[PDB]
């Protein structure tokens, strides 16, 4: 039916490798909506995808991607017309299935999120998966008692994905905003995000950790786990919460009991992958209003080409990218 | 001003006393509102506050307490008016403030929640802060997505306080409950307070860890926090969450960020001691309604009186009471 | 096309005197609704239009009226339909325009209410409007803070038309009624309408008149008014209301400003007359659920028919029937 | 410990002094949360505490007060942490137990409000105790029908603490208000606050009462009460209301059942004092949005020492103050 | 009392004249409200009454008009008060009893509503009933799914009054609004109201009509409805819906059921005549703000003054008027 | 893997033909959730998918299905566990993708819904689509103003899946109902699945045509639309709806505008193929509360399984089937 460029990752024999083929429209699963994608995504997890030891992928091989933003072509569902501009992210896409880095793809359906008004195809993808779990995040610890103004809400691995768009957010909604990095020089870009202050690791986490410290927070976004995590919640104030979204050193978390039934916070886990669409349609309305910041822009770090993308998987991963990469298809 | 019998607690040396003396109105606290407590418990801090130094109490001639409902005798507080029933529970009673327990307490107006419409004295001090501590805990977990059809929900340590009713105000509602416990012999006392199921301590941990476990459970609420705790967090349903609000079984919980980032699961801090007077309100008003549950007084391992009190303020500290002990005047 | 009976109020030099004349549907109002009265409406508002000095018709040939129920016969407005079966009650009826003390009234489409589904036209014109007035006031004191526990609720002239029935509709929301009459053998007349305990009309006023005295109430309903309001008021509790309606007790009040300002406490005129569509639709359904008393028809004195109805305008007034008099057509 | 400088009343036989005193940490109740003050603030209950026979202050040497904005310094209340931004208005301070007009207190923790985040410190005290009283009055009308379009709305006693702050609550909300005052010369002032016509004392009140006038209001909010606000009562429009704070020109009001009975009208009694926790806050996040008015700075007199308070005291009291004075700490 | 002017139309033996003619406030109905009329309003349907068979004016006397907005001169009714600003409109307005085209109306109080805060008198007659009936179709719409995402809207009959507010109201909520209209080139004009695009009736409809077509909509606001109408609800995004109020277009609609039921479209009633005084009020306030456009203005034809109302209502009944013609008095 | 009984369609020569038939798991399927099917009806779609030029199915060797409710055996998809009961109906099942009439299928889990708690897996079969159908019928009209009050309620077709269930439901919320049907001699089915009156199709429709007729009912449940339909439209009560998903009766629908421009109906179309997970979900929980009718089971003709299930299959078409037919499996 139509050939069209893709990003395509293949295993030989123990070994990853990551190019853009040349498909056709009739490859693709058949079974979806038909989109032509406008933009992007480059995400974390899609580098995980793209490199052997991943733990990402399962059958090679396999279009990557995990998030898209374009336009119907084709529907054989009356749900989506032709012409309708929509996103689609997460579930199986860009991890068991057919994804968005790729002009052209077939997604399911029940998975395409109708694109908000106030968001254009590009910010949609500015913003992505990270960004959109930044936003989950800020929904979770909202509905657990976050309000600006029960004090000062904390980005660990600001600077990050996930962290930077939560510094924004948090910001555009009226929080005050510390932001935590390991990286100085940083503290710049953190401010123009919205940070109204900069901290270091080691000021979330030193030599180990007790139950109980002084009060410090109020909640945290939090993309990091591990240890650190485990120490941040002792120093949660009270009735406050946390938003869980990453490991970045630590599975383990040695938690107490205290911050919990002394203090009454919360631990909130955070997953986009499944996140059930009523939930998934209201935060991304809300990334286009409520909490959508007024930088955002300053988020990019480089939209790159399709054919510039295999450097690009290779640079996350080796963090050498600060802030975001979208892919203009 | 007359005078009457309340428990009081003395360090004399260093061993600490527990003894049904005789006081005087005037020695109450005078900024209070007096009330004249017709009920009480109680409840396992009480026997802490009771040992040997079990970091409750830190200042040292004490009436134990914590739970109390009885009537206003005399107010200087605006607010109430003599003959009103009400409730007075939490905040400083019974560990740095005389406490119920004790017919007549001289408690700030801002803790107290009038007797809801459809709860009577009695049954109000054979909730206690057991019941509140079970009752918002439900709450909570319900502002978090959890409801019955989404799968059965766990109550851990069944046959304490705040199991025992856990599992009343779930059946209540409707869901479908699984206790566990530490005891074969339960089983019946547990299926008539509301269980569907019955399980052993072992079946909830004994295994030892495992990052993600198969799902067995929408979520739970778990007074007995410990290790116990650590593994049932990887057996909890997607989106589910846990509410954790006692000790029992351990102070450490060895917890993976998985279920939370994964799994989307989230772990809920209950503190019943200063949770805000809306939510006290709201919750006595469940407790009243939505979550009273009809078996109520099958929770009652017999009424004892205020003399008799050393007794049980001792069983607690041996789980050798099954349910609760209210305490008449 | 129609004759048809009804009651009417004729004026010559000055008397007034009320016979059962034979009208044609004819002379009915043309702009109207045209409806087939089934039942009643004795009220004391009735007794006055039935009588010079009485100060409520302005201008004389009139059929009395205030309220009716029946059936839509023939209308020329969209909103109602041949069939319909709908109240009409206040207004202009019976006070300016020919009421429904008559089988056939000619109503504008404005003024009816569609006859809720838990409500027969008896129990409608059963209860109103003394009825849709005591409704009021509970709908207006429960927006300001009533509630069934707050301590308990006074109901002055309980006995007289409204009196009555709010006795009954706040004991079948829950409330503790408490309720003033002068006369002796009230009492159980009026425990059986759910009064928890009944008092003197000097329990409430006798005392004459301090700016703040001991709390009793919470709030009442007061039909009575006059001196006897500006004691009330202050013996009501912390944030209490009071909702008024009649003045048969007086008109002046000398009230102060104290249990305003100090306590909290708020005044709130019931007029049903002109009452907004809105609210009259809302609360004729609260008198149709959660309003509606278990007793209700024990409330009715007697049915009479139109030819006694001379009989009872002149019973009213003469202040001589308990609770209602619902007329049949 | 350090030390610090309070504004203590003390009574010498009968004299009662109030005088700048310095006293310690170490003084001050021992069961609170200890505040550094960072502003003020003067009311006129605040002059009576001041002046003997002023019939405010119970026993007799204490800090003066009754507001306070400032921050937390250490607590062992764990609902408050070392820096948060605090709110300490009502309840005894200022009457039976420390107040703000003094760097350091220590208010209970129940009583103290989070500074929104779109409030200052010294916007928190250009408000004070007059501008709460204030916005809950307009919060209290506008829950019993009170809506911009309903009419114009008078606000008695413009120029003072509470009328002044009203004037342009009501203003900001898009009301059209009407401005009453004693003294002309303050037409001007009163227009920027934003009145939009400026009446005489006697245009509510010369002609002296009658029980139903031509309709003129919709509503008000009224600092003054006594027998103007029997007056202006019946010159309220269909279903309005009028929310009554103070006794200015009298704690008399000679009323009449008919505005109440007959225009459906409400008197609504404001308490700032003892108001609960919930609605107080609900109240000062209003205070910060929604009733936030541009000028608001305009209402400000001057802003003051601890040492010229002794002064603004006595000029609080036999009116001098146009507005509100502020204290600085 | 007065001598006025007002269009009023006559019928001798056989023709149905239409002139401004001296009448005075004696002749007006006696029952309602009285009103000195400020503005408006030429309506479509203020045509058909003024013309030989337009079969809307069922007597003639009468003065014609179905809008008018002015401010109350005198009242019976409690429930206005001699200054207030009303709007006046529908009912039986223009159609069978005396309407807006005067200076001075009486109108029952219970059709009266009053000003919302935010328009003007001139603003209020901007929009009339025809204005009012895109508002009230929006909310409907909107109360079946209709969202901005969801997919463009369309409006036919664009450049009438009904079409061109509907198109500006769509755009000020954010709608991508698609107008229609066969006066071609007109065009800018629909870029000026906010239509992001134009096309042609033949777009919408041409020839013929099939069951289902390609979707292209999403909803309509449909004024014009007839043939044209069974054409575009084939043509709607999966569960759509249009709201029709005209014929215009004419009037049988030789539909399917295919959009119904197998692409879930909803088809809505929009009349605005007798539409209920709540839910008219909740649309009035959303005109007010919600609905209100920024080139409201910019939909004013001419503003004509009484004397040269006859020559516009010949206007409108044939596409002389692009917008509205307001009338001032 | 096992293997396991199926009805499934295929299509051998010309003919369409229909058989039990041993699969094997491996055969389903592979990525949606493995449920194992405990039961499914009986729809006409069903009739249809297994007859040519029946025109559901359009690829022949399927699984005919579209209900069925089972049991997690076992997943991929973290979003559902083992043991979860589930229903899985619309969307491709049985149209498209291999559906019910199994035991065993294997149903994505975006389509998936956890069957509610007061809902056994034989009722929501009991109910499947046609039912679901009816249940968001309701839904719907309750949408646009259908409340039990505002007049009657007609359902065609009275006696088939959907009409027969509406009727029931109906009841179970208050509504006075009218059953209508062409089969005299069901008169006592109908009254006692709840229809209060019953009347022939002829009283509905017959009588040919008319724009606007004489009102009589407020709304409909169509479950049979067509030139009948038409009809109906005219005779419904100002504000009224009606909806539709259904078509014997023709889908040519030949309407007027006139009952939605002059009286307000409105037409919604019904549709559950696609209905959004979101309100999907909701309606089966009213489906087991708010709409659960105490008759249910009265409305299964008989239960069958899966051999006796070819001849069902045949008996739907031809009218032998009254209520709807179960399938054990």
């Amino acid at each position: 039916s139509t050939l069209f460029q893709a990003l395509q990752a293949e295993k030989n024999a123990d070994d990853v490798s990551v190019h853009v083929k040349t498909i056709s429209t009739e490859d693709l699963p058949k079974d979806g909506v038909l989109i032509k994608v406008a933009y992007s995504g480059i995400n974390y997890k899609d580098g995980l995808a793209g490199k052997a030891g991943g733990n990402i992928v399962r059958e090679y091989p396999l279009i990557l991607g995990i998030d898209a933003a374009g336009t119907v072509v084709s529907s054989n569902d009356p749900r989506f017309a032709e012409g309708d501009e929509v996103i689609a992210t997460s579930y199986e896409l860009g991890v068991s299935r057919d994804g968005g880095l790729s002009e052209y793809a077939s997604v399911p359906g029940d998975w395409l999120v109708p694109l908000p008004q106030n968001l254009s195809l590009k910010e949609a993808m500015v913003y992505g998966t990270a960004g959109f779990t930044a936003a989950l995040s800020v929904h979770r610890l909202e509905q657990n008692g976050l309000s600006p103004e029960k004090g000062s809400v904390l980005v660990t691995g600001a600077t990050g994905g996930v962290g930077g768009i939560a510094v924004s957010m948090l910001n555009k909604r009226g929080y005050d905003v510390v932001a935590s990095t390991g990286n100085r020089e940083a503290a710049d870009y953190l401010k123009q995000l919205g940070a109204s202050e900069v901290i270091s690791r080691e000021d979330v986490y030193d030599g180990t950790l007790k139950a109980l410290s002084k009060q410090q927070w109020q909640g945290a976004v939090d993309p990091v786990g591990g240890k650190q995590l485990a120490s941040l919640l002792s120093k949660i104030q009270y009735g406050g919460s946390v938003a869980v979204s990453g490991l970045t050193g630590g599975g383990e978390v040695p938690a107490t009991v205290y911050p919990f039934i002394l203090r009454g916070v919360s631990l909130l886990g955070i997953d986009s992958v499944y996140c059930p669409m009523d939930v998934r349609a209201a935060v991304w309305e809300r990334m286009s209003s409520d909490l959508k910041p007024d930088q955002l822009l300053t988020i990019v770090d480089r939209e790159v080409s399709l054919e510039e993308t295999p450097g690009a998987l290779k640079d996350i991963l080796q963090n050498r990218i600060q802030g975001r990469v979208i892919v203009k298809l």
